[PDB]
């Protein structure tokens, strides 16, 4: 779409470059971290390389399916972190480049 | 703003004629629903009421300004109540509607 593909190739690219992505390259990984109540507490997971996979496999049926993910993926940080957590404030910041980002966007 | 006005004129309008939207009108009364923990575990309080009246003020200087507070809004949702409380299914419901509308917004 003018918007997924907008969604893969700007907001995606964007983020990805961004020196506070790397925790979100990858699944949350609970037994690597030791988090035993993560999986309990975030029942959605999602991360950026399944959201990027997700594009390029033709996964969603809309934008806002794919801005859907971007939100949950930020707000299970807030969720399992504390709100003054370096976690928090780098999701907050990569959240605040997505909504510029997401504004921008064609109709 | 075309962007701004349409926040106002459809984002706010549709939501808050949602049958779902009332428990979002004002701010979470802490003192009123017994929630002492409330203001602890919920940084940035957010509501509708809230937004509607920064967009009448044009408190705002962009959509992605007032993005994020609707984002703040379901967000806070989901950390203060436990994933399967109707108020998170409640706010699921509308922040779908908010992403679904962010997504017609005019450039
Ligand atoms: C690879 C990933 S994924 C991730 C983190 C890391 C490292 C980090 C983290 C990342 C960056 C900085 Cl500066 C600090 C912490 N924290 C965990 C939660 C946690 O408590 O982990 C520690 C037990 C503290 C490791 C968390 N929640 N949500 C996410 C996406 N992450
Ligand atoms: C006016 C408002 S604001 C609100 C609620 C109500 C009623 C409700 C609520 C609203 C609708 C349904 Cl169907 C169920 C609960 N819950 C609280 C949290 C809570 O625990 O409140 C009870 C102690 C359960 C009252 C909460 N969190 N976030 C918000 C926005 N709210």
């Amino acid at each position: 779409t003018n918007q997924l593909q907008y969604m893969q190739n700007v907001v995606v690219k964007t983020l990805w470059k961004h020196q506070f992505a790397w925790p979100f390259y990858q699944p949350v990984d609970a037994i690597k971290l030791n988090l035993p109540d993560y999986h309990k507490i975030i029942k959605n997971p999602m991360d950026m390389g399944t959201i990027k996979k997700r594009l390029e496999n033709n996964y969603y049926w809309s934008a806002s399916e794919c801005m859907q993910d971007f939100n949950t993926m930020f707000t299970n940080c807030y969720i399992y972190n504390k709100p003054t957590d370096d976690i928090v404030l780098m999701a907050q910041a990569l959240e605040k480049i997505f909504l510029q980002k997401v504004a921008q966007m064609p109709q």
